[PDB]
């Protein structure tokens, strides 16, 4: 791999937009897939009670998200669409219902280096003009909160490839 990476890095910087890469010490294709297993983000991520796949059209993936109860107790749900593709290792998502937003895009790409898989969100977005907060406030947010949920993503992959590397090394 010859390029080097660690830990959880910002990157860019402007209200409106989040850069953020991790490394997870991981292989790509473990990485790839539980990132994308989107029914299982409420048990890798912990941010979402529930996620529930609505349809395929082609690639297209259409999809609810139903949020933990905020800080004023209120559950917050939407439906996005994603589409993955596995040969540039990108996936490209927005909200289909944009709720306080105009619009929101997320862009994950991955790529290996010699620590492991480096992932790299990045989201765009601009609150509506009567939204309850401002671009600013959200940014804040959105980065505190990614950088926590990348986290705990990287943890639970390097479990799971340590448990499958143990089972491996015991097995016959």
């Amino acid at each position: 791999h010859h390029h080097h990476s660690s830990g959880l890095v910002p990157r860019g910087h402007m209200a409106g937009h989040t850069d953020n890469e991790i490394t997870i010490a991981a292989p790509m294709e473990l990485v790839w897939n539980m990132t994308n297993d989107i029914e299982k983000w409420p048990g890798l991520f912990s941010e979402y009670a529930s996620v529930e796949v609505l349809g395929r059209d082609d690639d297209k993936v259409t999809f609810r998200l139903t949020m933990h109860p905020d800080a004023d107790g209120k559950v917050w749900s939407w439906v996005s669409e994603r589409v993955a593709d596995p040969v540039t290792r990108t996936v490209r998502a927005q909200r289909v219902e944009t709720g306080p937003f105009q619009y929101m895009n997320i862009v994950w790409e991955y790529a290996e280096t010699a620590e492991g898989t480096v992932m790299r969100w990045t989201q765009d977005f601009a609150m509506k003009p009567d939204a309850p907060v401002d671009d600013a406030w959200m940014t804040d947010n959105i980065n505190r909160n990614s950088r926590t949920q990348m986290a705990l993503i990287r943890d639970r992959i390097e479990q799971a490839a340590g448990e499958r590397r143990t089972a491996s090394v015991l097995a016959d």
